[PDB]
């Protein structure tokens, strides 16, 4: 289950962040990992379509080669910190899994700037007992944490050596696929 009130950035910015461009996940947080941890990589598209915000997931395991995308619509809870119902949905943005009450994460932006941001994210799928995620991301895919996102690692109470680095997991990332699926 999740545990925390994870607090948006002051003064986050929207729609800089909501641009269409690709975030990657560099580094993460698991605070309910498994016994035996799934390595994946991940990336995300934020934007705005019509109005509405929207986000693309991708996620690959590089060791298993499991590969799934979604698309979300972000309902917005206060500045910074969203409900997202999910569709899991091929590459192309075909619907493989409709969106459905129970399936959501929630999303919070705790600190971003042009080429880095620190999140918070909570998924509720089904059944399942899934935990608090914080992650890293960067505009570069790999790309080393600089100092203001790793100083709002620590502004937030949390140690950045325990987090998770996914640089040498020998990622591919789908951007392309990511940024057009934002209309789907
Ligand atoms: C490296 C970082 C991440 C790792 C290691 C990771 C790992 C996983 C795993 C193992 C699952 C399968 C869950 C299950 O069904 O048992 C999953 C699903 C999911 N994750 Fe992540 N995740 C990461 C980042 C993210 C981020 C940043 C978000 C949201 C922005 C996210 C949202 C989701 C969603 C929505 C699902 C379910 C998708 C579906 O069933 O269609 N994940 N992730
Ligand atoms: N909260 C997820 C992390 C990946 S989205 C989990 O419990 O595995």
């Amino acid at each position: 289950a999740c545990t925390k009130n994870a607090i948006a950035q002051t003064g986050f910015n929207k729609d800089k962040y909501f641009n269409g461009d690709v975030w990657y996940v560099t580094d993460y947080l698991d605070l309910e990992p498994d016994d035996v941890p799934k390595r994946y990589c991940a990336a995300l598209a934020a934007g705005t379509a019509s109005g509405k915000l929207k986000e693309a997931l991708y996620h690959y395991d590089p060791k298993t080669q499991d590969t799934f995308y979604d698309v979300s619509e972000l309902q917005v809870e206060s500045l910074g910190k969203y409900t997202a119902n999910f569709k899991k949905v091929d590459k192309n943005g075909n619907v493989k899994v409709a969106v459905t009450a129970g399936n959501y994460y929630t999303f919070t932006v705790m600190y971003a700037d042009d080429s880095s941001a620190l999140i918070h994210t909570c998924l509720h799928k089904g059944n399942k007992d899934l935990g608090d995620l914080y992650a890293v991301l960067n505009r570069n895919k790999d790309a080393a944490a600089g100092d203001k996102v790793k100083s709002a690692v620590s502004a937030a109470t949390l140690e950045f050596s325990k987090f998770i680095s996914t640089k040498e997991n020998n990622c591919a990332y789908d951007n392309d696929s990511l940024k057009s699926l934002l209309t789907k």
